[PDB]
């Protein structure tokens, strides 16, 4: 019952590594953008986001529900749109990363909703 968070985060990590990181040519979004290859990236993108640091956030148990998890996932696509443009080949790839994530989230919807409530009802019964 305290593994409710450990289970939720384990599922989130596998979604990232087994489904999102499996999108064809998604390798530029696997890791923080190398400043050596695009120098001005951190001068135009103020909230940079990638899959590797989503996984580091998962390992720190930052996401207690899929809402905050999706906030950082959608941030990858928002940053590609702001940097690469809406019609970019990179942006279309990031859109498919976001697509396969929403896909497998509704795939596990009934299961995750259980974990999400058991995590939060434990959060409130612990501070109460
Ligand atoms: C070849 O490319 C890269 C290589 C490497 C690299 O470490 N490779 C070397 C490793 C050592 N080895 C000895 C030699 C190879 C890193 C980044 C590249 N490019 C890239 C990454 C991410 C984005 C990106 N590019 N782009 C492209 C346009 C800017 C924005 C857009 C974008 O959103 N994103 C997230």
């Amino acid at each position: 019952d305290d593994d409710d968070q450990v289970a939720f985060s384990f599922i989130l990590d596998n979604i990232v590594t087994q489904k999102m990181m499996a999108v064809p040519d998604s390798w530029p979004f696997h890791h923080p953008v190398n400043k050596k290859f695009v120098p001005d990236y951190y001068k135009v993108i103020v909230n940079p986001m990638d899959l590797e640091t989503i996984r580091k956030n998962i390992s720190k148990h930052k996401y207690q529900s899929r809402e905050s998890f999706l906030d950082d996932v959608n941030l990858i696509l928002a940053n590609s749109v702001k940097y690469n443009g809406p019609e970019s080949q990179y942006t279309k790839t990031a859109q498919e990363i976001v697509n396969v994530c929403y896909q497998t989230l509704t795939e596990y919807d009934e299961h995750l909703t259980q974990l999400e409530k058991d995590i939060c009802t434990a959060k409130e019964a612990a501070l109460e």
